[PDB]
């Protein structure tokens, strides 16, 4: 008693918007540092009937019947996760049920510290995430600043994590957890030093490696599994999986954490797992372990180095004057424009990027930069030689943005009136499309 | 720089488990009240490249570029949600970004009362959800009993909601929210009478209609939208959509609730929305509004009545001795067997159900019943005349379970040794598969 007519016939309205979204993705230079494109095998999982199953609990301990094949999928995902990040099932555990990044981080924090527990994370304005305790003087913006007591550590004026400040803060504030691993931080993390500060004050070491996960798994960047008690990560960014998250916990260093983390996920916060996600994660984690994926990940940093280098050669300032990973933050103060403005200008030419704060900015309204990153375009086949072209396009967008500000003024509402019809933007878009639309599309 | 080999080639191991899940689903009598089967159109959306997009925030106010077609999908889903539940976009708003039911309920309660806030909900043992403030004397099982202060109202020994107790509890406890709508409660709700109690102590009226959503939409059961301040609902049960959730808020009765709920979802708890979900929910919400889905929903209650009636005529006791909705709770005390045992017996014959508490039980270990429901089988084309057979299979399961208890004893580990190879279980399984494997499978 159902309708099995295809999507095209059942819902032509929705199907057209998705055919459109598909074309837009195909014809865009995607520089969002947090975005990638999944292969068809991961999209077959997400489409799979396994999402019919309620399977609350953990494998073998299900509150529903008919979970025989679900428990295998869940166990196969856990194994492949522990295998992908080069850790032993003897000392490291993994929960694979968190629905996304922010859910995973709030759950893992809760497990460790409980309500009104004390936590430390990097400031949003300095590169830290919302779920790292972010608040404003005016409001508790993240739940992690309200359901927990949080304190935030700023980076230095050059854009680097100030370990002198972290230690000054940890001794006075005395938190149960210290968060590192970040949302828009272009450099590597000394986890060892974080461990020594955590050990000084008997706080837990929390490393959220969502942005840099692939690098960690492939031993291109520092390994926080050597020092951290908990490691959180999303699966949908550089790792190139579905939208999901993973909580890793260190059993050797903290026995009985397994029960605490598992109980935090369910039944503390979530109910039924999303099994199509779990299936999809499993499929991408087998890819993560291959030598082919290492090659891709290497290409990400190769492209990122080249991109930063080509932007500096065109006199554009970068936060920390470069990058160790997949991402760059462009400081736009020398041009007297904002990232809100450059994001719209880039939206008009099919260049996807996001506004981003910098160290000198006192407000998240009027951010003075944009962040870009290479995972997506590296997935589309772009090489080091291609980065000059992307640098060329970003430079012209900045120049066009200066002109449109000159003509129409600093107000953003006024600035947008400048965008539609602009001949240079039309010629530039045309250039973006012609090149982007040609690349391999998964 | 990717692998576009299909799932079968890239991951034969996983592909075989999913082909196996597919066959199990096809050859099972699914009586899990919370489960359904999604059509191929809903499954195309979940597999769609729209899940590549980071679109944090709300439509027109995105922290990322390239969100033009995503904004159309998110506004189209909101439209179709308000349309489906027969509410005016002037009076009611809807957030469509919650990732699942438990996330939606925690977020909405936060919006309303905040950390340390007071809430009231039905006890788990009486039919209420974990997210309705459930705790135990030992521990705060749900975050909703820890991040909030909760008190729990039980039903009487008859299995019915006791409004005398609710009011008595509300006057003394004075919560800011009162939750109604439930997980395994077989009768309709007097929302109007809940509204009268909420107004007396100036509390919000929270209706969670996840289990009964389709009835509310198609006007077969009471309408909480006439009285409630907030309505939550999952989209993956009787509504027959993807795994997602929806928070409805009454703007007219509570000016300023819109921002407060929209900010609880993001940036308070979640980050990037899962767009494939939103696409999928939009697709099913169009189906919900047709007269054909009303037909399906009517057939759900026709089957439920017949199923209750046919179980009573085989001398099986039901809580409240019947049902007004899609679900029944079988009380198994007279047979001296637990729900755990009957769930295992039923899994050996390809009958999916779940264990469930009843009013007389003091513990959730050793629950005295099981819960069943008709949404899934009604989707597969089963009619009233088919319910006698399901009732007969369940009767035979109960009988077999008493025998297996008699032979191997009360211990559950001992009991399962009895299951493998049993001649009448093989005979019954055979009978289950033959009928189930013949029915329409979306
Ligand atoms: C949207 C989001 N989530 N997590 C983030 C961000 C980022 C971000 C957040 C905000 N927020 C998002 C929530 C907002 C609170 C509200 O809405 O009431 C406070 C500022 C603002 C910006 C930018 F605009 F660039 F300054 C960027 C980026 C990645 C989009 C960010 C930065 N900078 C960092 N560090 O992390
Ligand atoms: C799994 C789950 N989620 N929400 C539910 C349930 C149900 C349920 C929950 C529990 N729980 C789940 C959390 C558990 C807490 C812990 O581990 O520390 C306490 C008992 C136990 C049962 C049953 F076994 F039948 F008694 C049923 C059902 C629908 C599966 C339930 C009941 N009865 C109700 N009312 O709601
Ligand atoms: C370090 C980090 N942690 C957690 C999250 C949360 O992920 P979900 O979006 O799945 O909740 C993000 C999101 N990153 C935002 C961005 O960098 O674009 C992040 O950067
Ligand atoms: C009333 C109610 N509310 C919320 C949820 C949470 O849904 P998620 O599983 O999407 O978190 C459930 C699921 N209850 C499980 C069941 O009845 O089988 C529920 O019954
Ligand atoms: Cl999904």
């Amino acid at each position: 008693m159902f309708n099995n007519e295809p999507l095209e016939q059942i819902d032509k309205e929705l199907h057209d918007i998705l055919a459109d979204e598909e074309k837009r993705q195909r014809e865009t230079i995607n520089l969002i540092a947090s975005e990638n494109l999944t292969n068809g095998a991961v999209r077959e999982c997400l489409g799979n009937r396994v999402s019919n199953k309620y399977s609350e609990g953990y494998p073998k301990k299900r509150y529903y019947g008919g979970n025989d094949f679900i428990d295998k999928i869940e166990e196969l995902c856990q194994k492949r996760a522990l295998e992908a990040f080069n850790v032993s099932d003897e000392e490291w555990g993994v929960n694979v049920q968190p629905l996304s990044g922010s859910a995973a981080n709030v759950q893992a924090l809760y497990a460790l510290v409980g309500v009104k527990g004390k936590i430390m994370g990097m400031h949003l304005c300095s590169g830290g995430h919302l779920t790292h305790g972010f608040f404003d003087e005016k409001k508790k913006v993240s739940i992690t600043s309200d359901m927990f007591e949080s304190k935030l550590y700023k980076c230095n004026s050059q854009g680097y994590v100030d370990l002198d400040a972290v230690r000054e803060m940890a001794l006075s504030f005395k938190p149960k957890v210290i968060i590192c691993g970040y949302t828009s931080y272009p450099r590597d993390i000394d986890y060892q030093q974080f461990r020594q500060i955590c050990d000084e004050v008997n706080a837990y070491l929390f490393a959220d490696i969502s942005h840099i996960s692939s690098f960690v798994a492939c031993n291109i960047l520092n390994n926080p599994f050597l020092h951290a008690d908990v490691v959180t990560t999303t699966t949908h960014k550089i790792l190139r999986g579905p939208r999901s998250a993973l909580i890793f916990f260190n059993k050797k260093r903290n026995p009985g954490i397994e029960q605490k983390i598992n109980s935090a996920v369910f039944p503390s916060f979530q109910g039924g797992p999303h099994n199509n996600k779990i299936a999809a994660v499993a499929c991408q984690l087998k890819e993560v372990h291959s030598p082919a994926f290492k090659e891709y990940t290497q290409q990400v940093l190769l492209n990122s180095k080249a991109l930063a280098k080509a932007l500096i050669s065109k006199q554009i300032d970068l936060v920390t004057n470069g990058t160790d990973n997949h991402l760059i933050v462009v400081d736009l103060r020398k041009f007297s424009i904002t990232g809100s403005k450059l994001q719209e200008t880039c939206n008009a030419i099919n260049v996807s990027l996001n506004k981003n704060t910098i160290p000198s900015d006192v407000d998240c309204v009027s951010p003075s930069g944009v962040r870009i990153g290479t995972p997506a375009m590296t997935t589309r086949g772009a090489k080091e030689k291609d980065m000059e072209f992307i640098a060329d396009v970003l430079a012209r967008a900045i120049k066009i943005t200066v002109d449109l500000q000159e003509q129409y003024g600093k107000k953003l509402v006024d600035f947008k009136k400048g965008l539609p019809g602009n001949a240079q933007l039309q010629q530039l878009k045309q250039e973006v499309v012609t090149w982007a639309g040609a690349l391999p599309f998964p």
